[PDB]
């Protein structure tokens, strides 16, 4: 165990996502909202997301967080997998962090014209694999199995 791994699972401890929405940042329309803590490790999380996602050219996203600690960094990375591959990567970075706050976090989320698939091909064979980050200091992994309905 080092320093950093403790540091690491002191921030996780203290981390929770509260909830969080979806919308076509075309109409800013609702396409998902959930209160489920999708970036708990460990467990395959499922998420139902309307199929018509998949036709927006960016989402944005609403993503509320607590922390007991202070983060210099915070950001995260995240892949599209389908069927074990990799079709998409974005980086998101939120910055520094207040100990013990509570923060609303909006981004942007532009796709590649990938989600080119039906999603009757897709649906229950993509994983969102979400990582969590002070800095470079990986604080954990999360998944989220997706169907298209
Ligand atoms: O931002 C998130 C997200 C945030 C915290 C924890 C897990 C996440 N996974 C996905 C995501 C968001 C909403 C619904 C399902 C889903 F998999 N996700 C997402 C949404 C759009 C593009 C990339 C990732
Ligand atoms: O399905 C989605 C999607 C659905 C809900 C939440 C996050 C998702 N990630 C991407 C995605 C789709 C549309 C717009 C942006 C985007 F990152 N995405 C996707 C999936 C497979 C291939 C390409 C993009």
């Amino acid at each position: 165990m080092s320093a950093k791994d403790e540091r690491a699972r002191e921030i996780l401890r203290g981390f929770k996502l509260n909830w969080m929405n979806l919308r076509d940042a075309e109409t800013g329309k609702i396409l998902w909202q959930g209160t489920e803590d999708l970036s708990v490790p460990g467990v395959e999380h499922e998420a139902r997301v309307p199929k018509k996602i998949l036709k927006c050219k960016a989402v944005s996203r609403e993503l509320n967080f607590s922390s007991t600690e202070q983060m210099e960094k915070f950001r995260l990375e995240q892949k599209v997998y389908f069927k074990g591959q990799c079709l998409e990567e974005w980086f998101f970075e939120f910055g520094f962090v207040i100990p013990n706050s509570t923060n609303t976090w909006q981004s942007l989320i532009e796709a590649a014209p990938s989600q080119m698939m039906p999603a009757s091909v897709l649906t229950g064979n993509v994983i969102i694999e979400t990582k969590f980050f002070d800095d470079d200091l990986l604080v954990s992994t999360s998944r989220v199995r997706l169907f298209y309905v």
